């Protein structure tokens, strides 16, 4: 596949400047992204995204092909749309169709004033991350971000996944650069593993955010990392029951224990118990049924 | 897909349909609605000219609705084709409808202005999801934008709806909402913007679009009584409002205005509708 | 103050009006309303939110007198006046819910009032005129927009401008043309009158109808009575659909005091004391 | 002045006083002081049912219709009645559809987070019913947001009159209330206005930042302590902001927060009186 070529005047031109104020106090700055930040902008009678890149300029300028040449690659519905890019400026943009509904995270926050997402969504976005990172790993790529802040949501809160400025081929191998985010990272891959079964330790983290509302880490909490949760819920101290979401009115418990069974086997410290992606799916999809 | 209901599953549901105010929430497109309880979500079932007519507006809305997801559309959760009758069961919209929160039905407050304007931005980008995908609604009205928790509009009633200008015999409609060339039997989304032109009005003076015991006694005639100097838009805001700043009125009513152009090729297209609905809360 | 009638100059009540800014309060301004022969300003003096009401009227001392002698808790209280400056000024006690009239439209986003609170302003306003009649005292200009509401939604009737001592007739008629008892469109002035008044706001409270509405049919709210008593309606038809909270009985109650109140004989009406009774029975 | 109930209406209308909460449907909606609150159905109007050793309970029953029936104000819950034939003791209230303003913060059931507007709207309303409690001289001694309830347009009312008493310092053996809103003096038995105030600080700060006033898993666990943490300048009032708002300005923030400052004083002393609150709070909007 092959994409728009723009000039950074354009973009330039049509994100304002790249003001970084946000967008609820008048600028153009929807939030900090993988290495880069991303402004809205309006081309033609399109809203879009536009990354703009801001390690080192060797290793920027070489996740800005690695984005290009996997987006190329990888079209499927529940991965963001690569619309183009510009290479001529003196920042390198990237440029994404418009994802209305802002990040997982922020939904799972209420960020900005939005309202709690019911059960019933939450089931329908953890189903189409599922069959996006089943797209990337049939297709041989690692993910190696997965993360409610990289699960977009379209004006019909379908998920996307997007940021795909880490993602590796596939077509288990070691690295120098450790790179992810910590809260949501694997045993391996925090000691520098890339393997797919990352990926899906990741996910299982996602699944608690959106089971539970809370973010991954806070600083300010016991405990601080979300994926304890599981520890405390299998030593029958709480339930998951307990840690339910109270943002919701929609949630049965069948329906949530189903998706915790999930998350649990997706967090198996072991890599190799871990279902596979494929497993995760079909799960997901008996849950609803 | 959608969730397949046997029959009995939605009567159970409803308890056993009950008529009264009870499960009974309002009167539909062609049917009535029904509260229901699935697990720990709340839902809105309808139980539905002649007996190939109603039929064939019950595969329209689910053909319709599978096609069309939005968030400014109401969803279609399932279906029933067995039993007596032929269910739609739809995600619950705890505000009820635009119409009824305009008069404070049942004690409801009145709309601030700001709620006002994104109840207005959302039911444009609803109508401009149908149009970007090749469907014409038939029947924008008050009545058929929902209301979620947060105020949200939904799009709802596609009945109606058809594919993408055409004529027809059977002319389908709210009088008092419709454009002229669709009191003719043109079938267009020109249609559809006029339409929405009259519910913006509804928007601003908070007045229905017909009042048998009114003068004008069709909302629409507001704008040839402004045009004509008599009166000003400032003379129709809704008064159940504090918070109504005069530029932002006026600005909404220059859009209903371009809206309501009686020659459809003069009107803007939904797409221009948003963005003049944007730049109003801006600019 | 608290328990006197303070002296006001004129320049202390410019001074805490804004120089009586005419601007509606929604949009910064202090003007509240248009009432009997003068505007209502809203005023601060010291901490106290007060109503000015600067003529736009040459009876300003019949209201002064009025007040003077009649105070109740469901009246308004003066506090003070001012005749020094260029206008002649009356000073209110603030009513921070304004009128049953604005109320009943929801004007400026208030919610409807529920038939709970609808109940009170009914007993409340009766036994604001019970104190009036008690002493010998006609009101004469008995509407919606002249019974406030304060801070507990507690009625207060207001305007006594045109008040008498509360059968006696007139040349100037003066009043509220769709609140008007027939006799006093004819110059007649006995507190029959205001029980018919009453009748007519008793209507307004059910339906949430002005007295008159030039886009309507009928265009005067009592008219409904001719239609409910030749059966093509019914008082359950005309309910103000703004209401969750509105059982039958307690609304047909209320209707048939009202029904009472609008006889058009002003001698088969019922007196104000009648009144409260019927509206005590009502609640349940 | 209330309307006196059988027991077996309030016993019909709340299904046999179904204590599972409406959520699964029941029709409890939450616990009160001394007792139980039911949802009910008396004739076309939604209504709250208050179900209650029998010496104090009974007291609790009087001062609760004794002081509802002196004090009435918008911004306060209306009782409409009572039953004392029955079992147990019910009061029946105004149903309040916007529910706690606890659970409004935290957005419970799904409801959408509160605009900073109508925060500064309930703000000024819940001070204007402690300020009409404190002009006719009583103390309500159980200040929190769980006591402001909201109607259908968020008009904040105070409920739970239970504990509340005339002035209009006393002391008393019986220290009652809700810790994490507590003042030192409050906790320590005094009874006085000027506790009231402290309170009210304490569900300032949870409209700012949208926390509850206690977390057992959080650090602080007492929102009162960002108090501290604000004054030795490690953080900021900024970083605490609820992040659930679109539309809360800097400067009205730190206005209302200047206002809870001040409410939580220790030295009780020193805090202002609810008349200066309510004129701070109007400063405030602007
Ligand atoms: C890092 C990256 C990002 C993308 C990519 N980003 C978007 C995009 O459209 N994003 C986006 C849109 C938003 O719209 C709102 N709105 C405010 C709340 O109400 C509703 C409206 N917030 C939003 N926040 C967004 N953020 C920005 C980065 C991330 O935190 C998600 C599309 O591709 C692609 C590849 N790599
Ligand atoms: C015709 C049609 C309707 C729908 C569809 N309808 C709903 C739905 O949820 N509906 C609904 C919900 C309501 O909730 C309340 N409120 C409760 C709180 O207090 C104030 C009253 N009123 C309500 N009225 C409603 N009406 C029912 C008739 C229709 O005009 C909208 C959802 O899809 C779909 C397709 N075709
Ligand atoms: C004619 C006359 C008037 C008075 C007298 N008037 C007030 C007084 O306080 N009045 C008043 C208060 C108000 O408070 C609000 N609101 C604030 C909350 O939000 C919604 C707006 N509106 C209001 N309007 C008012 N008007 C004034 C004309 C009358 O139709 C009602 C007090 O005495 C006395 C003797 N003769
Ligand atoms: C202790 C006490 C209470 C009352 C008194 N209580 C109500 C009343 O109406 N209450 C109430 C209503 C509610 O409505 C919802 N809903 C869920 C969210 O969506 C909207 C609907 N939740 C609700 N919770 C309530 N509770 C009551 C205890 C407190 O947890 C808050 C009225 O007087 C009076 C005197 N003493």
């Amino acid at each position: 596949t092959r994409f728009h070529s723009f000039s950074f005047y354009e973009l330039k031109n049509v994100t304002n400047n790249f003001d970084e104020r946000p967008i609820s106090v008048g600028g153009n700055k929807m939030g900090e992204g993988g290495f880069g930040v991303v402004y809205k902008g309006y081309v033609n009678n399109t809203t879009v995204a536009v990354k703009k890149l801001a390690i080192t300029t060797e290793e920027l300028k070489q996740q800005f092909d690695q984005e290009i040449k996997v987006m190329a690659k990888c079209q499927h519905e529940n991965l963001v749309e690569l619309l183009g890019f510009s290479s001529d400026g003196d920042d390198l943009c990237l440029v994404y169709v418009y994802m209305p509904n802002g990040s997982l995270l922020d939904r799972l926050s209420c960020l900005d004033g939005t309202p709690p997402l019911s059960w019933h969504m939450r089931c329908k976005i953890a189903q189409g991350a599922a069959n996006g990172i089943n797209f990337l790993h049939e297709n041989h790529h690692i993910h190696r971000d997965i993360k409610s802040a990289n699960i977009l949501l379209d004006e019909a809160f379908t998920a996307k996944i997007s940021d795909f400025g880490l993602a590796r081929a596939s077509e288990t191998v070691m690295t120098s650069r450790i790179v992810g985010t910590t809260a949501y990272m694997a045993p391996e891959a925090l000691r520098g593993e890339i393997t797919p079964k990352s990926d899906i330790y990741s996910f299982g983290v996602v699944l608690l955010e959106i089971i539970t509302g809370l973010p991954a880490v806070d600083e300010h909490r016991e405990p601080q990392l979300l994926l304890d949760i599981k520890e405390e819920i299998e030593d029958e101290e709480k339930t998951i029951e307990d840690y339910i979401d109270k943002k919701m009115n929609d949630a049965d418990s069948t329906s949530v224990e189903a998706m915790y069974s999930v998350a649990s086997q997706c967090l198996h410290e072991k890599k190799n118990k871990r279902p596979d992606i494929k497993k995760v799916q079909q799960l997901l999809q008996e849950m609803t049924a």
